[PDB]
RNA sequence: AGAUAC
């Protein structure tokens, strides 16, 4: 055991024997002692090399490393420090490599990420004799010779995690981002040499000659308050504040001082803690009157079209066009019903059922297929992927979706193409079909044998939506014909006996009331800059479509996996828990099944012992949804992994050989989990953004609930009315309340939206 | 933190 194979990352949670990196202890190895004990404090017990103990978040840990008293300190201490030295003594070399691949993974027009595991495989396997020779190639090589085993060794992992974060300070690399299922590091933005390292380079320059004089010449403009020569003369400042509340650059530590000294002599500011959220007040303090200013839409890893690269690639998306242009089974007039809101963009998904007997349905469920607009869906000629549209959207993960925004994984015009829901259209889907039959017993049965794939054509779709549906089911709407009508009772009967068998017989597990409050929608002004706030519906429309897209989802695992096809599944692992804790945990399970759900005061108490979902190369279970692998395949327009096992299905549906072999795909997750993990931050960041945002423009007292132990004297908590209002309360030195405990009456210190801070006292 | 839709 040299080296270790990263699928082990997916198999396995966090578990005693793995050896972490800690936000904490970022420059000493620690490893995992003990698991949570209680939901009373469910931390993990990590040990340093010292023997010393420390107790943290699950998500405190940075990188992993999988699997008589004194011998077991012993063995542990020993280990960690053997790790650690085999690691610093590579650490020169690395840097030295760090330096000089960075020379050959840069892109001169902006940030472009990298796999975090490829990128240690060519360390590892880089000789600097051999690339300095006046015969690169070596270099592309290496680089092209990554992919293979895929085994990876822990002690240049370390050291270049650690080589990273210490060119992260000359604004080489971006951050490194850890993925919160497999706790292990996902990828880091290369940043160019020329347009981040070296101008901050002559940025630094600039502002310090002849003892900080343009500091001075600027924070004077800034209190005579002449904005107009601070455009002319300091737009580097302006740029320079951009990037800061944006997060580009709140790692390097030198700009924060400069940022430090540079607020240090403004009158308004010259006393306050140096934040985003104050470089963007500055910021807009001193740019032309606008409405709004989300600044993070700034931010080079939420990776939004700005000059750049992307700017390149929208380019060529605006002016782009489908001209792949054919043996389709015809469902004639048959009615498919696209249930989605008023404010949608592209549609997925239709429903289509067949009343056969009083005892059994035949089910149709019709998907958009953007995978047909690419010659790549059916050429065998050609291995791999040759289209630039194609490899574009599956660089973009997915489709990302902003309070403020909305960037296509797709096209618009293939978007027109492929979409669902036009009237009268002849419309090319991707058509799954099944019967089920309702059992003796009230519950439900589905004939697997009936489950079939075929490429299809609708065109009679009814006009509907989560609400009129709704109306529909509460009879205040009859708009529609009575045939049409009566399929959606009985769509929603069938979900009802889908859904209580997946809780009683799969042993799923779903989520009460009170989980999606606060969301955050923008509305216009008198330009999108007024946050407006709602709950997510649970009613009777989504739980009929849901129920039947987690259905389809889980069919098409057992399709990929009986054929033998390679497909990106999703998977849920959880977490490996202590006996007393593993107890409060199944004592909620039992509740599900009984009746009661779960409540989010009881689920707080419980959110300390989840895991979250994450995508994988080969079938494992979701053992949230039920007991069984899960492959996604309803969403091909806004989600790669539906993307790609359609592309999978045209070849075998067309008898072809296979578009991807199963090695292609290790690669593909890894850079699709990469992108989810990302849009996960940013979506929650900016939502905070705008809950805070708009708490300020509310104006000092709400209710909370507790969601931490004390670190400091101090807990974490929630906003039960909003759910990306999380902060941090100074507990009452005169008195300690747990987990999930409400406090009813609380005091607002500070608030920084840019930075996601909440401040309280009680 | 799970799920659906977007
Ligand atoms: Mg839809």
């Amino acid at each position: 055991k040299l080296s270790f194979d990263p699928a082990e990352l997916l198999r396995t949670s966090l578990n005693v024997g793995d050896i972490v990196l800690l936000k904490q202890c970022t420059s000493e190895l620690t490893m995992c002692v003990n698991l949570p004990q209680s939901t009373t404090d469910p931390r993990y017990t990590f040990a340093k090399k010292d023997g010393t103990l420390v107790y943290a978040m699950k998500n405190s840990v940075i990188l992993r490393i999988p699997k008589p008293v004194l011998t077991r300190q012993l063995i542990v201490s020993f280990t960690l420090a053997t790790f650690t030295k085999f690691a610093w003594t590579q650490l020169p070399i690395v840097l030295k490599k760090l330096e000089l691949i960075h020379r050959y993974l840069q892109d001169s027009r902006g940030s472009k990420h990298v796999n975090f595991m490829s990128l240690v495989r060519i360390i590892k396997n880089l000789n600097i004799k051999e690339a300095t020779d006046a015969i690169d190639a070596y270099v592309r090589k290496v680089i092209d010779e990554s992919m293979s085993n895929k085994s990876i060794d822990p002690t240049t992992l370390l050291a270049t995690y650690w080589g990273v974060r210490e060119q992260q300070q000359n604004n080489l690399w971006g951050s490194v981002y850890t993925n919160t299922a497999l706790l292990s590091p996902t990828t880091v933005a290369v940043l160019p040499l020329k347009k981040a390292h070296l101008f901050y380079q002559e940025v630094i320059t600039r502002l310090e000659s002849n003892d900080y004089q343009e500091i001075k010449a600027f924070a004077k403009l800034v209190n005579d308050k002449d904005y107009h020569s601070i455009a002319k003369r300091y737009d580097y400042i302006r740029t320079l504040l951009n990037d800061y509340a944006a997060g580009n650059i709140e790692e390097n530590a030198v700009l924060t001082t400069i940022i430090s000294k540079i607020f240090r002599h403004i009158d308004m500011y010259r006393d306050q803690d140096v934040t985003r959220s104050l470089c963007g007040k500055l910021l807009v303090e001193i740019s032309p009157q606008s409405n709004s200013s989300n600044f993070i839409l700034g931010n080079w890893d939420l990776n939004i079209p700005k000059s750049g690269i992307s700017s390149v690639e929208q380019k060529l998306y605006d002016t782009a066009m489908p001209t792949i242009v054919t043996d389709r089974y015809d469902f004639g007039d048959m009615p498919v019903f696209c249930i989605d809101s008023e404010d949608a963009h592209e549609i997925n998904d239709g429903i289509s059922i067949e009343e056969l007997d009083g005892v059994r349905s035949r089910i149709h469920i019709h998907i958009a297929d953007p995978a047909g607009l690419f010659p790549e869906s059916f050429d065998y000629t050609k291995s791999g992927i040759s289209d630039d549209v194609l490899r574009v959207s599956l660089k973009r993960a997915f489709t990302t979706y902003l309070p403020d925004l909305v960037v296509p994984m797709l096209p618009k015009s293939f978007c027109n193409r492929a979409d669902l829901g036009k009237h009268d259209r002849k419309t090319e889907t991707i058509s799954f079909s099944f019967e089920l039959v309702n059992k003796e017993d009230g519950g439900l049965h589905v004939d697997y044998d009936t489950f079939q794939v075929r490429l299809g054509i609708v065109s009679n779709f009814p006009k509907v939506t989560y609400d009129k549906v709704d109306s529909i089911l509460n009879g205040d709407d009859n708009s529609l014909p009575s045939k049409q009508k009566k399929q959606l009772e009985l769509l929603h009967t069938l979900a009802t006996k889908l859904l209580h068998k997946r809780i009683h017989d799969d042993n799923a597990v779903v989520f009460g009331d009170g989980f999606n409050k606060g969301l955050v929608s923008l509305s216009p002004d008198d330009e999108l800059c007024i946050p407006t706030f709602y709950d997510q519906s649970q009613t009777k429309s989504t739980l009929l479509v849901s129920e039947f897209m987690i259905l389809t989802n889980k069919l098409c695992a057992a399709f990929f996996q009986e054929n033998k096809i390679p497909g990106v599944y999703r998977c849920y692992n959880g977490l490996n828990l202590g006996n007393q804790a593993k107890a409060q945990f199944e004592l909620l399970k039992e509740n599900i099944k009984l009746g009661k759900l779960p409540s989010l005061k009881d689920i707080t108490k419980i959110s300390s012992q989840l895991s979250s979902s994450f995508y994988s190369p080969f079938p494992l279970p979701h053992k949230m949804i039920g007991n069984t692998a899960y492959l996604t395949v309803t969403s091909p327009m806004r989600r790669g992994p539906d993307l790609i096992n359609h592309l999978q299905l045209h070849r075998f549906l067309k008898k072809l050989p296979l578009c991807f072999k199963q090695e292609y795909l290790d690669q593909y997750v890894w850079s699709f989990q990469a992108r989810a993990d990302i849009l996960k931050i940013f979506q929650r960041h900016s939502s905070t953004y705008w809950t805070l945002k708009h708490l300020e423009q509310s104006g000092k007292t709400h209710d909370v609930i507790v969601t931490s132990v004390p670190q400091n004297g101090t807990v974490n908590c929630l906003f039960p009315e909003y759910s990306y209002a999380r902060g941090t309360l100074k507990l009452d030195p005169a008195m300690i309340p747990r987990i999930g405990d409400t406090i009813r009456h609380c005091k607002v210190e500070s608030i920084h939206p840019l930075d996601g801070i909440l401040t309280l006292t009680h």
